């Protein structure tokens, strides 16, 4: 078997090299069946239940959606019985890098940010069209090949959206990613809506613009109070929207804080992606703009078109890992001979 810096996934997939790492490690690798080379994770998960979790959303999900703009899976290699399954190998196509990486060193023309978003959105249409949130989205979650299609990836925060049940207490804790939280998560919610992954995309447009993250807080409330330093003090309407005393009191003890027009932020961007962006980044997230609208917006006319842009055909853990390294197995038996 080949050991790259444990790596078992022959014989159908040879001369593996290092990626990176974060479940486990990546690896490129060639497909001798297929004659291309591909990305392949290893995953270790079945100590942890919380792997075993995130784990078992990414492959239900990724085996179920199939859209240009979501990262599929080929293949998944595993030993052949639970007892002796100890890790899990995903195999993706190959992908030349992921827009965190891009925007470390690369400067993006509008035409490229535009295209992005677009792709972006398209693939949120039809994750949200499916009943499910990512929930994580940031760059390094959209992977993109040398001819920049770009592909969401990484659900293994993943949701069925829940609004019913959204509401919930101040300073109540979250997992997502810090920089590209909507305010109400510091607030009220618990990110069982739609509205939580706009916001996000929001954050990953204004990052395109700069190359840097617009709302980079140090720790939890602090994340809060970038947002607010941009966007500046909520509305008397906006705050009568939430209920709740303690999130409400605690924006009415800030001191008044106006906006910073988009504009100075980003005195290159094109007028309408500003406007988009503002759209996105609206503080209450009922009157945030959804993501059909998104499409529908003017700095994406060029590439909108509704018919071609595809929705799901039908919606979408206390767990012991046993069980779930069992519910593992059964989802991935599709894959072994
Ligand atoms: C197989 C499988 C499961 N795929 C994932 O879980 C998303 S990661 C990833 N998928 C990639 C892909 N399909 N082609 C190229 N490169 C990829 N990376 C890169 O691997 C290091 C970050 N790892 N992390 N988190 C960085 O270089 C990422 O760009």
């Amino acid at each position: 078997p080949e050991m790259v810096r444990v790596f078992d996934v022959g014989p159908r997939y040879t001369n593996l090299s290092y990626i990176g790492e974060g479940y486990g490690m990546v690896c490129s690798a060639y497909d001798n069946l297929n004659k291309v080379r591909v990305a392949i994770k290893k995953i270790s998960p079945f100590e942890h239940q919380t792997y075993c979790q995130r784990t078992l959303r990414e492959i239900k999900i990724l085996l179920r959606f199939r859209h240009e703009n979501i990262i599929g899976i080929n293949d998944i290699i595993r030993a052949p019985t639970i007892e002796q399954m100890k890790d899990v190998y995903i195999v993706q196509d190959l992908m030349e890098t992921d827009l965190y990486k891009l925007l470390k060193t690369q400067h993006l023309s509008n035409d490229h940010i535009c295209y992005f978003l677009y792709q972006i959105l398209r693939g949120l249409k039809y994750i949200h069209s499916a009943n499910v949130l990512h929930r994580d989205l940031k760059p390094s979650n959209l992977l993109l090949n040398t001819t920049c299609d770009l592909k969401i990836c990484d659900f293994g925060l993943a949701r069925v959206a829940d609004p019913d049940h959204d509401h919930t207490g101040f300073l109540t804790e979250y997992v997502a990613t810090r920089w590209y939280r909507a305010p109400e998560i510091m607030l009220n919610s618990k990110g069982y809506t739609k509205s939580i992954d706009i916001w996000s995309v929001g954050c990953i447009l204004a990052e395109m613009l700069s190359n840097r993250p617009i709302f980079p807080g140090k720790h939890y409330l602090d994340q809060l109070n970038h947002i607010l330093g941009i966007l500046g003090s909520p509305s008397q309407e906006d705050l009568n929207c939430i209920i709740n005393l303690k999130a409400r009191n605690y924006l009415l003890s800030l001191p008044h804080k106006n906006k910073v027009p988009w504009n100075r932020l980003f005195p290159n961007a094109d007028s309408k992606a500003l406007d988009l962006l503002d759209k996105m980044l609206t503080f209450n997230p009922h009157k945030r703009i959804e993501v059909e609208q998104a499409l529908a917006h003017p700095y994406l006319e060029q590439y909108y078109d509704p018919s071609d842009e595809p929705i799901a055909e039908a919606p979408f853990d206390d767990l012991p890992k046993e069980k779930l390294k069992e519910l593992i197995f059964e989802e991935t038996a599709r894959f072994q001979p």
